[PDB]
């Protein structure tokens, strides 16, 4: 048992929520949230934006940290941060960014890093901004991810469509 609440059940082990990632985070201050980043962990929009935001600006500034450090991640990478005061960690995962030209097939392996957590807060990736079809985001993440997500889905006309046309 754990403290998400409202979740519709998708599957045994994935669930799907019209929320706000960062109000949800607050909330339920998850022991993972999922970050949808960029390799270079600039956390400008979208998703990133949002809660980097809600951390006052110190999430980028241990992501610099980070960057100077490693360098940037791989696309389909993922690493493991700070969660703030949203969240025990913050996972920053990379998914292919379609605007950018990125192959759609590294969504698979971006969903894979969810399999080193057991319970996570997630956004659909490649999503929003990143410019992916989230129907199939949600498929890939469905058939990829077997530890137990929660994903919130911001836009409440595309939470309602997902949920429709989900197989
Ligand atoms: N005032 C705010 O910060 C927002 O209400 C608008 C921006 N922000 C988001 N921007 C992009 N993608 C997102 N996914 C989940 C939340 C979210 C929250
Ligand atoms: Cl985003």
């Amino acid at each position: 048992v754990n403290s998400f609440s409202g979740y519709l059940k998708l599957t045994d082990n994935v669930y799907i929520k019209n929320a706000d990632i960062v109000e949800e985070a607050k909330k339920v201050k998850p022991t993972v949230v999922v970050n949808a980043a960029n390799v270079y962990l600039k956390h400008g929009g979208g998703v990133a934006g949002a809660l980097n935001k809600a951390t006052n600006n110190a999430m980028q500034v241990e992501s610099d940290d980070y960057i100077a450090t490693n360098g940037p991640l791989k696309v389909g990478g993922s690493c493991v941060l700070s969660g703030h005061n949203l969240a025990k960690h913050c996972l920053h995962v990379v998914g292919p960014n379609v605007n950018k030209g990125e192959d759609i097939q590294l969504l698979k392996s971006a969903y894979e890093n969810f399999n080193q957590h057991e319970v996570l807060l997630a956004p659909l990736l490649s999503a929003g901004i990143f410019g992916a079809d989230p129907i199939h985001s949600l498929r890939v993440c469905v058939d990829t991810v077997r530890t137990n997500v929660y994903l919130a889905v911001f836009d409440k006309n595309l939470y309602d469509k997902l949920v429709s046309s989900f197989l």
